[PDB]
DNA sequence: AAAATATAATATTTAATATTATAATA
DNA sequence: TATTATAATATTAAATATTATATTTA
DNA sequence: AAAATTAATATTAAATATTATATTTT
DNA sequence: TAAATATAATATTTAATATTAATTTT
């Protein structure tokens, strides 16, 4: 439903974020990867915001680049990935050495992420490899 | 509960468009007819939007006019048709030979319609006969 | 969540409308008496909503003041009464003569109501009996 | 989702709120120390909210401070405890107040607030000693 | 699905019961009246069982005549009235005592039954006047 | 699960019955046409049951014949028929009456059972015409 | 529905069993108290027996006492423990040194049951101080 | 719950069986290689039978020696893998070459087996690593 | 190194049914 | 020139009982 | 004052096996 | 005017535990 949002930064308390749209303040929790890039608190900021909704809460997960909400949308869309491994796995690593990890099948790099073991890299690299990076993101 | 939205097209990934209305942006998807009436990217545009409830997901259904928007959701209220298949029988025809389609039980253009095979195309004249009027 | 909603008339099918808040038109659905006050399309309104939510749908509710709100709530609040009951209460009665009629416990006026019968009536008479009170 | 609001005080009648947010008025219930720091209605007000989502209902509870917000959440978080008896909590005690409490282990504190018995200050106590230690 | 069962009582721990019904001890809860007319333990005993079904439990409720089980059915059918409170209704009074209550609108019997109060009791009363006309 | 019972006639209430298999009672729903093929009660039956779970309810459905319960699943599978529907067609004509009428696409038939009208009877048309296949 | 199962022990891997009920061989968990009790494979048993009833599975858990069962009820109905737990509980310990325990409030007994935390221990503390009133 | 089924075969349709345990006949699905050992109709069987339980359907799932029915609960208890696709795996090849072939991690094998595919068999191969201790 | 413990923290749906290719085939 | 089975993909999803009120047929 | 019993009444919600990290031991 | 029969529209949580004011004996 919600696939951006442009407002001000209004609180910076990492990992979430405060973004003030006109008055409503959104809740969206972000990368350490996009935190390193948002401006001082009070400047504008555009975030490509993922809902996820639940049966118990809705959530906002905002990405810097468009190509990084729709990583982040495959990889939760794993059977053993959830949001937060997912943002784990972003702010580990960059989307392209993410790509370059699941077409050279190297777990090494996925076992370095904290919360990655090497039960899910092997999970994520066959996920992928069944034919969803053959095109760079 | 929303029923349409009037904003600034901000990007344009068929079947769907972000509608930056006063910085929130909806992720609406839209029929084939629909994209190829849009205005380019960064002008205003009003869409009459369906918002479909589900346990793990809210998703809107933008559309350019209220009778494609009231089409929209008599087919979705089927028991047979989801929103995809709605969308595909949206794209493939408009609303006036969409109907007269309907009127004339002629199965034979629906199944033309990519994602419509036989067996849904009778089950949507079935459920369609008396639903609807001329308009 | 929402307890009020003040835009600018922008569709008036009735029973439903769509207020341009900022961009966003919600569509509310309102009793006849409401439309009846309604000024005509394009001009400002305010309406005092409730949000109905379930497990596949979002709906709001809309009325001219706050205590045709609270009077909604808690008809919908009963066992046998739903939106659509308590909006055609509302329709064929204001708050005054249906408090009024609830105090004077009548059967008759409720079943006069389109969609309202004999044991509607009587649940509505059990059911408000101890409330009202203290108005 | 939604983390703060910053509009118009439209409505005030208690516990709940009507924020203005360019049009949207917003149902928000606050705690009775909340409702002490408002301003009259129709002057603007930014409340720290936390929306409760259940099968069928969105609600909003609105906090004047980030603190509050955060206990608040914190307090929900228990199994044993729900929106009305944190909100009832917050009402009766402020965040220093039920702190100290929780360090210090008093019942007697915790009991007088309406709603909350013996077996639900033991509660409060026993998952408050070990939720949080350091507070600032 | 099970509407009676055949076997030896076990266990007499009220309210609840235990039928050996082929070594298959089934945990059966009965009002007090059923209690006063059951057996010793080890003897044969029928009971006109209703099966409870939840989402996290399976209930088992027994009683000496059919009769009984129906009223129960009834009663647990109604909106506001619980296997518990149809039970204590069971056990302070028989079928003929309650719909005596029912038909003459006694309703201080009713709230002469613990768990009983007067919103409930009228309830009861207005439900089950029409629910069964004199059987 | 339970797919046949073989026990003996312990109770006879249209259109219910007990079957006292080895103790447990089990309560089976039964169409008129099996109905009239019961011997009397005491005497020994075998029915070849379907067993219906829901949320909150476990349901029987039991037949004279295979051909019966195989029949009753593929009716209630479908997706506007359920029990009841299936149990009135069932017992408003046979087996090989049912295949005959929706092979030849008679509506006439189908309508004259009770509970049956034209809308639906057009849905199990359209939505058996291929189903059975000449079994 | 059912709280007790005797038949004969058909096979024993622990910690579950099979009890063969005339046929129905019924697989139980039982706790290692009660394992250290069980017969040889083969001969006859009896279990009282819990059944856990969840969205997606039933579960039996056999004990060789009733009062091992009523704990065990007590213990699972508890906010923070299930089944394993209160199996284990059950298993490091009597049921009359965990009710020693929970009156003297001892928690250095309790956390030597592996699986068992201490925030565990001062839980199940005050729960069952004042769960136990008589005993 | 049941582990066990020891009755007599009274109808044996595959891939389904009826088997009477004491009047009360069982459906059980059974993958082939059991019914190449089944006896005739009407003899004495013993099944080591799975129950899958879900919010509206209670299964049977039979197999001729415990091992098959543990690599069953193993297999469906994956992720991915279902009752239909654990019975496809176990008809396709037994439970010993199964595991001999997961411990090469060959997928050539797992891939003729009907319904089975290269992303499905690769997937299961890696859940089924050696995680359990050879047979 | 090499494995063996607790403990905090996550993730949370298969089933069935149509539909469209694909390889081999009257 | 069409036929048939298989196979993968991508949807779509499940309610059910109870008042209340319409034309029709007497 | 001085302790106990009780009938409404407003809340509150039921969660279990799988990892991954840290610590400990041989 | 009294139903018959569809006919479609509509509404669809429980139980369990903790609190608290009123009453009764002490």
């Amino acid at each position: 439903m919600i696939g951006r949002l442009r407002g001000t930064l209004a609180e910076k308390q990492p990992p979430h974020l405060i973004l003030d749209v006109n008055g409503v303040g959104y809740e969206v929790e972000v990368p350490m990867t996009t935190l390193y890039r948002l401006p001082s608190v009070g400047e504008p900021v555009t975030l490509h915001t993922h809902l996820v909704v639940r049966e118990d809460a809705h959530l906002l997960y905002g990405f810097a680049e468009k190509r990084e909400r729709e990583l982040f949308r495959e990889l939760i869309r794993l059977n053993g990935v959830g949001p937060k491994l997912a943002l784990a796995l972003m702010s580990g690593l960059e989307v392209d050495e993410l790509v370059r990890c699941v077409q050279a099948q190297d777990t090494s790099t996925l076992v370095k992420i904290p919360g990655v073991g090497k039960k899910t890299a092997e999970r994520l690299l066959v996920e992928l490899k069944d034919r969803f990076k053959a095109w760079e993101n």
